[PDB]
């Protein structure tokens, strides 16, 4: 019978592999805090998401790519942006903020469609951002500027940061609560042995 | 008197310039819809921000970098990610989503500290994302995959997308409501004529 026939017609996990005993055993691609710190110190572009009140009166996120600097001692990150919405969806002089920094490598081809991927390292940072004023703002802008242009010195390379400058710039400190680090940086995607192998134009 | 003395001690805007009559007159670096479409068609990485319920019971955004494809006819963008939080801060079978795509160029040095900058093109997309099922999910994954790996064909280059595959993947359609395009892509930052000029190690 068809029913029976069809019913009848309808593991590398447990088999030998090599493993480097130094490699992180953390699940879901998770990384250490030290790894996260290191990634943050070497990045220069971040995306910040903050929440703004919309037409329907519901909160919705913006995402703004911007220059940033991580200040480990202070326990914050600083950035400047004049981007805003109408009213923040927030009760306070500060507002919750998520900051993302990543290193995006190569797309990784496969003859298996769900193993298709991209190399990445990515950190989400959760905290509260506040706007800075006066010397607080000047120093944070200085640190920012000198971080993202190595060798530049404010007051030598550039004219000093003036009171007009400060008046015209919104500079923020994002005080860190929590963070979360992820890495998926294989040399090659997992392939399917039982489908024809990717040709030379792929992995060559 | 000091008071008086200090009181006494305490424009290129309106003067001649050249202008290309073809250049956009839109304020705040804003771009056309056609420009936006074009940027979206050529990008392959996006950041998506969606809202999740936190410990204090307040909504907070995630930001996830991911592969995407824009489908102009359908009026959506598609992506796959298994990233989640606990509960979405959302009433529905779909959830509000902001999607960002950018092209980040070079940092642009200046001898004026507030003219320091980076070349950028950036689009924010606002809409509602929904999870796809069955052939809907297979087709969207296919389009995604073949977009981000030009020349790849699902079912030839790769084995077909199976029912197990679909079971294990969350594939979304972000139906577009509104979008917003920005460009700041100068060849050189504005400099201060009255401070020493940046040396050769900067602009050379």
């Amino acid at each position: 019978s068809y029913y029976h026939h069809h019913h009848h017609h309808l593991s590398d996990f447990y088999d030998p592999r090599e493993r480097d005993p130094s490699v992180s055993r953390r699940p879901q691609n998770r990384q250490s805090d030290e790894w996260i710190r290191e990634l943050l110190l070497r990045g220069t572009i971040a995306r910040v998401a903050t929440l703004w009140q919309g037409e329907d009166g519901a909160a919705f996120p913006f995402i703004t790519p911007l220059a940033y600097a991580y200040r480990p001692e202070q326990g914050d990150l600083v950035y400047a942006t004049n981007v805003v919405g109408r009213l923040r969806a927030n009760a306070g002089q500060g507002h919750p903020a998520t900051l993302e920094v990543s290193e995006i490598g190569q797309f990784l081809p496969s003859n298996s469609p769900l193993e298709l991927s991209v190399q990445y390292r990515s950190v989400m940072v959760f905290g509260t951002a506040r706007v800075l004023a006066g010397e607080d703002a000047r120093a944070a802008l200085t640190t920012l500027s000198e971080r993202v242009f190595p060798g530049l010195k404010v007051g030598e390379t550039t004219r000093p940061i003036s009171e007009d400058d400060l008046k015209r710039t919104s500079v923020y400190s994002l005080s860190i609560d929590r963070w979360s680090g992820k890495e998926n940086w294989a040399e090659q995607a997992i392939q399917e042995e039982d489908w024809p192998a990717l040709g030379p134009e792929w992995l060559g």
